[PDB]
């Protein structure tokens, strides 16, 4: 797994990339590579730190220290000897996919648009195989590297830019209802098939360039109202429309993700093989 206790003084601050638990910094790993040294993302937990919050961070490492895929974020090192506890990952110079695509209609061709979703299906193909369930697959949870390289991460609700993407249902628990299957927002049934339904919405997002929020005309209460219509299956449900620059075949793939029955949905192996 990750390098246990990397020397902290080997990390040179460049800039903080978020403050959601402590804050995330861009750092230069100083000393002995080729031309440019390795730049990393360092997530350091707050000083105050309550036992449960301290435990939450170590639970994040427990989950993150099992992932090893070219399309999954990578946990390089962990500074765990003395406080603050840190978790070190690689750096995706082009930020998140939602922010990246929003700036394009710059231009990314169909081949390269298809290439980003294939890597997402590839990275998702991995998670399934470890019996892991992402629960929140969206372009905001996708990081962009060099030459359209996509890595899947999990940021939670914390990124305040994406607050109107999560619906508070009980206490501090929030839901990405526009990406979730009916059995996910009715029965709380989380499966690879639920992640597949998120993949169809993540592909829709991609093919729309993150310019339109999923279910634009519907509200946070109209979206949960729509889940029941997917279940009732009486032709009173609304699906995402076919994007303008999306082949008939890609929207057909999109549809199979949103099919009512869990078993009737494609696997990530099927999805990756089509893509
Ligand atoms: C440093 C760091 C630590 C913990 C995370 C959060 N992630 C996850 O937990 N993932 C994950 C978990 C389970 C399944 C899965 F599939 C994934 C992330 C980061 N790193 C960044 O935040 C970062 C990296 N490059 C950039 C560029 C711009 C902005 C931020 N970063």
């Amino acid at each position: 797994g990750p390098r246990v206790d990397f020397p902290r003084k080997l990390l040179t601050f460049k800039e903080k990339l978020g403050e959601g638990f402590g804050e995330v910094h861009l750092c230069e790993v100083e000393g002995m590579s080729a031309n440019q040294p390795v730049l990393v993302a360092v997530k350091m937990l707050r000083a105050d730190a309550n036992k449960n919050a301290r435990n939450d961070f170590l639970k994040e490492i427990k989950i993150m220290s099992r992932l090893k895929d070219p399309n999954i974020i990578h946990l390089l090192a962990v500074c765990i000897t003395d406080d603050p506890l840190c978790m070190i990952t690689e750096y995706m110079e082009n930020g998140d996919l939602n922010q990246f695509l929003s700036r394009h209609q710059p231009t990314v061709s169909y081949t390269n648009l298809k290439f980003m979703a294939t890597q997402i299906a590839s990275g998702m193909k991995y998670l399934s195989s470890l019996n892991f369930v992402h629960r929140d697959l969206a372009t905001r949870n996708c990081l962009v590297g060099k030459n359209y390289t996509i890595k899947i991460a999990d940021f939670g609700m914390s990124r305040n830019l994406y607050s109107g993407d999560y619906y508070r249902i009980q206490g501090r628990a929030v839901l990405p209802i526009r990406w979730m299957s009916w059995e996910s927002i009715l029965l709380g049934k989380f499966t690879t098939a639920s992640d597949v339904w998120a993949f169809g919405v993540t592909l829709w997002e991609t093919f729309t360039f993150c310019q339109e929020q999923p279910y634009s005309q519907l509200s946070d209460e109209q979206v949960i109202e729509n889940t029941g219509e997917f279940f009732r299956d009486q032709g009173r449900q609304t699906y995402l429309p076919q994007p303008a620059i999306c082949p008939d075949s890609v929207y057909e793939l999109m549809l199979s993700c949103w099919r009512r029955d869990t078993k009737n949905r494609p696997s990530f192996q099927e999805i990756h093989r089509l893509l």
